[PDB]
C-alpha cells in the first residue's frame, strides 16, 4: 500500500470521511504521520472547508504546531502528509499519569502559549483547542494538532460562530455571541492550563445544561496542591468579560509561566526564513536523482510537493 | 474505567468475542494487557476452550511467552491481565522495516525455540505460531503470545483437529490427516525462520487451493543473500513427512543456532522455582494492606488472584 513515496503502515485515528496512517518515507527512511481525505463523500461546503485547512497548515511554521510535509491529491482523495508525534495525546497522556507536576506543566504551556500566540500573529484562530489535540512528540514536546476547525479572522470582522468542545469553550460561545476569535482560543487555553495541572477539567457536568450554567459562572475549584502563582495565571485566562481577558503576547510575561525561565523570559515566536541552500541535503537529492535545477523550483516556489518533503524530510533525525 | 486493581486504557486489538487493552496496575504502577472476553457470547463448547486457555498460561512460565498475572472473573466477564510488550508485533516490524540480517534473526529464533521446546517439554502445543503471534517487549527481546487455540498433547492420542493460518500451517493439516503434536509447531518455526530471515512468507498464493498446493509440494525459493547454514537449517523444519522432521531439542545443537555463540550453546530451558518469599516485596505489599499471611497463602498456592499479580508486578522494572 503504497502512496507516493510513502509506505502506508499502522492506522493512528479514524474520522469520518478521513484516517490518519503512520507511514514510511521511501526515499528518506522518515517517519511521517498521514491523514487520508475520501473526497468522494464531501459536498462542496465540505470541500471548500478542506481547502480551507490545507491553505492554513501551508500559513503555519512553528516548532510546536503539527508540520505540513506534502499534498498528494487524487480526484477522489487528498492526502495530507505531516508530522508524526510518537507518544500521542496529552489527554491520554493525563489519563494514564494524572497531572503533571507545575515544572513539567510549565514546560509544555510555554510551547503551548508560543504556538497559539504565533497563530494569532499570522490571524489564524485555532477554535478547537483541548488536550486530545495537543500531540507530543518523541521527545515530549508538544505539536498542536487538528486545524479542521480553524479559520482566519479579520480586522472589523466577527466570525461564523461554531462550538468546539463544550468544556473548553468560552461562556461568549454558550451564549451564541459573535466573537472575534482569539479571546475565544485564550478561555481554552485557561482550561487547557488547568486540566495540565490538575488532571481534570475546571467546569463540568451531567448535562450540556449542567455544565452551561457553570462556565456562565466561571467559578471553579483551587486543589490545594496548586501553587498561588499558577492560580493567579489561570486568573487572567478564565475571565467571563472576554474585553478584559488577557492576551497572550501579555500572559507570556506572568511570573508562573517564566518560573525557572528568568533570563529567558517568553516572548512571541519570531519564524526564521527556511533555509533552502543546504546543498549538503541537495547533493543527497541529486543523487537520488533529481536535478539540481527541479530541487531550487520546488524549494523556492514552496510547492509542498515530493521535492520540498523530501528536503524537509532529510532535515530530520532518523528513527 | 477501573477492573479490580487495574486502570483500563487505549485497546490494543479487537478479535471476535474478545479486546485486548493496556492497563495500568493501580498499586504498583506497572503497566500490563489484558484480555478482555465477554462470556455472555461464547456457547458451552467455547466457554470450555476459553477455561483450557487460562489452564495452559498458568502451566508455562518462561522469559519468552507471555506471562499471566492475575485472572478476574465476573458472571459476564472474564478479564486475563498479562504481559505487556510494547514494541508490537514481529508480523509489523517485518512489514515495516523488511527481512531482519541473519544475525539478528538468530536472536530473536534462538528465544522462539528456547520458547516452544519449553512448551513441547510441558506437553502443550501452541498450533497457531506465526509472524502476529510473536510479540516483542521494549528490549526486543520475544514474547509468544496467544494459546487461545493451544492444547495439551498426549501419548496415544490424535489432536481433535484445527487450521490455524494457512501459510504456516503444516502439509498434514491441509489433508485433514490427525497428528500429535509437536510436529506441527515444528513446521510453523520453519516458516516463522524464513519469514525473518527473508521478509516473505514461503509459501504463498492468490486463493486457499493455490497456498495449499504449494505447501503440499514442499517447494521454496532460497534468495542468494542467505547463507548455506540457514538453508541447511531450514530442511530440518521444513520436512514434509512429520515422522522424519527434525524436534526442536535436537535443532537446537545446528551450526546456524549457535554461530557465535562459544560458550553458551541453545539447550531446553530449565524453570527455576518461583521465589515467594522475596521479604522486601513483601514488606511492601503489607504496607499496601495486605497480611503477610494472606501473601504467603496466595503465593504458595499460586493462585493468579490479586496478591499473586501484585507480587510479580512488584519484581519487574518499570516502564
Ligand atoms: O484529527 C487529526 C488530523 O490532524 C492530525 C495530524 C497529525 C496527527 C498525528 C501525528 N502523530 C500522531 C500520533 C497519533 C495520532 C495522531 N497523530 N493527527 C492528526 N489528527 C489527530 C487525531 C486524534 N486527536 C488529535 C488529532
Ligand atoms: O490475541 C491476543 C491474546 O493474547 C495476548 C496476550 C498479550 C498481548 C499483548 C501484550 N502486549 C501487547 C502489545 C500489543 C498487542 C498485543 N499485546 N496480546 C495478546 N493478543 C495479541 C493480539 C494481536 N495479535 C497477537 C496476539
Amino acid at each position: 500500500p503504497h502512496i507516493g513515496n510513502y509506505r502506508l503502515l499502522k492506522t493512528l485515528g479514524k474520522g469520518n470521511f478521513a484516517k490518519v496512517k503512520r507511514a514510511r518515507h521511501i526515499l528518506t527512511g522518515r517517519e511521517v504521520a498521514i491523514k487520508i481525505i475520501d473526497k468522494t463523500q464531501l459536498n462542496p461546503t465540505s470541500l471548500q472547508k478542506l481547502f480551507r485547512e490545507v491553505r492554513i497548515m501551508k500559513i503555519l511554521n512553528h516548532p510546536n504546531i503539527i508540520k505540513l510535509f506534502e499534498v498528494i491529491e487524487t480526484e477522489k482523495t487528498l492526502y495530507l502528509i505531516m508530522e508524526y508525534a510518537s507518544k500521542g495525546e496529552v489527554y491520554d497522556y493525563l489519563v494514564e499519569h494524572g497531572r503533571m507536576k507545575e515544572k513539567e506543566a510549565r514546560s509544555k504551556f510555554r510551547q503551548i502559549v508560543s504556538a497559539v500566540q504565533y497563530c494569532h500573529q499570522k490571524r489564524i484562530v485555532h477554535r478547537d483547542l483541548k488536550a486530545e489535540n495537543l500531540l507530543l512528540d518523541a521527545d515530549m514536546n508538544i505539536k498542536i494538532a487538528d486545524f479542521g476547525f480553524s479559520n482566519e479572522f479579520t480586522k472589523g470582522g466577527k466570525l461564523d460562530t461554531f462550538c468546539g468542545s463544550p468544556p473548553y469553550a468560552a461562556p461568549e460561545l454558550f451564549q451564541g455571541k459573535k466573537y472575534d476569535g482569539p479571546e475565544v482560543d485564550v478561555w481554552s487555553l485557561g482550561v487547557i492550563l488547568y486540566t495540565l495541572v490538575s488532571g481534570s477539567l475546571p467546569f463540568d457536568g451531567q448535562n450540556l445544561k449542567e455544565l452551561r450554567e457553570r462556565v456562565l459562572r466561571g467559578k471553579y475549584r483551587i486543589p490545594f496542591y496548586m501553587s498561588t502563582d499558577c492560580e493567579n495565571l489561570l486568573k487572567r485566562f478564565l475571565v467571563l468579560n472576554p474585553i478584559k481577558r488577557g492576551t497572550l503576547e501579555q500572559i507570556m510575561k506572568d511570573r508562573w509561566i517564566n518560573a525557572g525561565h528568568e533570563e529567558d523570559e517568553l516572548k512571541p515566536f519570531v519564524e526564521p526564513e527556511l533555509d533552502i541552500s543546504d546543498q549538503k541535503r541537495i547533493d543527497i537529492m541529486v543523487g537520488m536523482g533529481y536535478s539540481q535545477e527541479e530541487i531550487q523550483e520546488s524549494l523556492s516556489k514552496m510547492k509542498y510537493d515530493e521535492i520540498t518533503a523530501t528536503y524537509l524530510l532529510l532535515g530530520r533525525k532518523s528513527s
